[PDB]
């Protein structure tokens, strides 16, 4: 869906930046400090889960650019590899938020986010 280099970079930093936020806005819940609505976290859940789903198909060959290492197409089974294991981890989370379960959400939460961690470890710039 892209013309030019910059495009997927544009995007992909985009849903990253999306996906940030609704990963990131459930913290204070997490840790206490903010009051736990399950509604509010499920229906927040659901749009994380939509939007990780999206940065991925913007990493293709010839998308090189941005704060992307080049490992991540010298080592692309690496990065599937990465890439997986953190949809599957969004998938606990998804479950733990339908469950309504604060310690589950609050362990999920943390695999999660290790997640991320790992990708930008061998990844990221
Ligand atoms: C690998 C499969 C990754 C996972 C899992 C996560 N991120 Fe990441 N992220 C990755 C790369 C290769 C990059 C650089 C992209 C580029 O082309 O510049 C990033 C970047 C981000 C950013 C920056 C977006 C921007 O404004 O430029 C953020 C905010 C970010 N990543 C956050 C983030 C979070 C919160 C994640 C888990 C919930 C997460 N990423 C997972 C690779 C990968």
């Amino acid at each position: 869906q892209f013309a030019k280099p910059e495009d997927a970079v544009k995007y992909r930093q985009s849903a990253l930046t999306l996906m940030a936020s609704h990963f990131g806005r459930m913290a204070p819940v997490v840790k206490g400090q903010a009051p736990y609505d399950a509604a509010q976290i499920k229906a927040n859940v659901e749009v994380l889960k939509t939007l990780t789903a999206l940065p991925w198909a913007a990493f293709g060959a010839g998308t090189e650019g941005g704060d992307a290492r080049p490992e991540i197409w010298s080592d692309a089974a690496g990065f599937k590899q990465k890439q997986q294991a953190f949809q599957d981890n969004i998938v606990k989370l998804s479950a733990a938020a339908d469950a309504g379960d604060l310690d589950k959400l609050r362990a999920a939460f943390g695999d999660v986010g290790a997640s991320c961690k790992a990708c930008h470890d061998s990844y990221r710039k």
